[PDB]
């Protein structure tokens, strides 16, 4: 009753254009098993949010990777957010969700903005940049470690660690291998940077460990929340921060809607997420038998959701391909749905708008003038490389 597929949705003929079997993997049916990794699958929307919205049914504290947690040893202590379930999930949740609140954004706005558009000014002078070195990484390195307290030393690591991180949600592939191996030294800096004394006064990190005294979490439950904070919050802006201007780049009647009203570029920014789903899939694990979309699931069986496809499906979305900055996005599953949505959504929104906004306007124009390089992981969808001309306003 349920069709057998054979798309592997992470090989990199997939990742390379993901749209063509992505219809293949919606118009199957509602439900789908990949006979390559020995899944069921969900690719239109409805599905997606509803296995997002039942996290009873379709647990998280099995591993929102490939790997069953029950089965498999993870490759890290999980997550005591992302890889846990209610009530287990809830008191770490909160303590995230008070670290990066909406009172907390207000502190760190106006120093966000000026790096934002200190770093547009700073492109403008050289007019020929890569788009995702110079701006979607260097952005988010010049005002992510600072707020979460780092020290300078080792940051270096950053990347390449949320890199293994979500390489490793993905099957066991070369590219998850690869991470692995090369994991150790990017391990031992985060863990080490997430104690106390390494994390520097009024930042993210220290914010955790002071919510240790009221009941929420343990001290012994601080570091893990930082570790959280540190593989989360870096690439994630990245490659959301890279994909819109990837989409200003190849829209530029909506950059110069833009331009004709900054406001917009909150919005323009959502838009992107929703148009390039930075985080492209996830897991669940089924508790029990469970009937979806007219198939029966057994328990303990994996379920990958593949938000990129729910935030294009067309029973969903107008003109889902379409690029555009005015879109009602709310109910994209760009950032999750439900319990587990992303906690971090203030911050990612927070980079995103700040410099949409210094584009919208100190740019004029962003043309592409050289070679697009598509970077490859289980989970993350971006540029390697984007070389761009950006004209002054
Ligand atoms: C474009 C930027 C971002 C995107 C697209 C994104 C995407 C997501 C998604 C889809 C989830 C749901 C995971 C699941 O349901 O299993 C999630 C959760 C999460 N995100 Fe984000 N994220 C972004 C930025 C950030 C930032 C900046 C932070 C921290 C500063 C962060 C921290 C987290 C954490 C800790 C979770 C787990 C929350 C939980 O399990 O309750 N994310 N994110
Ligand atoms: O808690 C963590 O370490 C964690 C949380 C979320 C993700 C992916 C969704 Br942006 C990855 C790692
Ligand atoms: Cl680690």
């Amino acid at each position: 009753t349920i069709p057998h597929l054979a798309i592997d949705p992470f090989s990199l003929d997939f990742f390379d254009d993901p749209y063509p079997d992505q219809q293949t993997l919606r118009d199957a049916g509602p439900v789908v098993y990949l006979d390559k990794w020995n899944v069921y699958g969900v690719a239109r929307y409805a599905e997606v949010h509803a296995v997002l919205n039942d996290p009873t049914t379709f647990c998280s504290s099995r591993g929102v990777g490939l790997s069953d947690f029950k089965k498999e040893k993870p490759w890290r202590p999980p997550s005591l957010i992302l890889e846990a379930d209610p009530p287990a999930h809830t008191r770490p949740r909160a303590v995230l969700s008070k670290v990066l609140s909406p009172a907390t954004m207000k502190t760190i706005r106006d120093g966000f903005a000026a790096a934002a558009d200190a770093k547009v000014d700073e492109l403008l002078q050289r007019g020929c940049i890569d788009a995702i070195a110079d701006l979607a990484e260097a952005y988010p390195l010049s005002v992510f470690p600072d707020a979460m307290g780092l020290k300078q030393e080792g940051r270096e690591h950053l990347l390449p660690y949320a890199g293994l991180v979500f390489n490793a949600f993905g099957p066991p592939n070369e590219l998850r291998q690869t991470a692995i191996e090369r994991s150790a030294p990017h391990q031992a800096y985060v863990n080490e940077q997430c104690q106390r004394p390494n994390l520097a006064p009024g930042g993210f990190g220290a914010c955790i460990h002071a919510f240790t005294d009221t009941g929420e979490i343990t001290p012994d439950e601080a570091p893990l929340l930082v570790r959280s904070l540190l593989s989360a919050g870096l690439d994630t802006t990245v490659n959301g921060i890279g994909a819109a201007v990837y989409c200003l780049a190849r829209f530029p009647g909506e950059l110069q809607r833009l331009r004709s009203d900054p406001t917009l570029a909150r919005n323009a920014f959502e838009e992107a997420v929703r148009f390039e789903s930075p985080v492209q899939t996830f897991f669940r694990t089924t508790t029990r038998e469970v009937e979806l979309g007219g198939a029966v699931i057994g328990e303990g069986e994996k379920v990958l959701m593949f938000l990129g496809s729910a935030n294009r499906d067309p029973r969903r979305w107008s003109d889902p391909d379409l690029y555009d900055i005015t879109r009602k996005t709310s109910g994209h599953v760009g950032f999750g749905s439900g319990v587990h949505m992303c906690v971090g959504q203030l911050v990612a929104r927070l980079e995103g708008e700040v410099m949409l906004s210094a584009l919208a306007r100190k740019v004029a124009a962003i043309d592409i003038d050289g070679p697009v390089k598509r970077r490859f992981n289980n989970t993350l969808r971006g540029l390697e490389s984007l070389p761009v001309k950006l004209t002054p306003a």
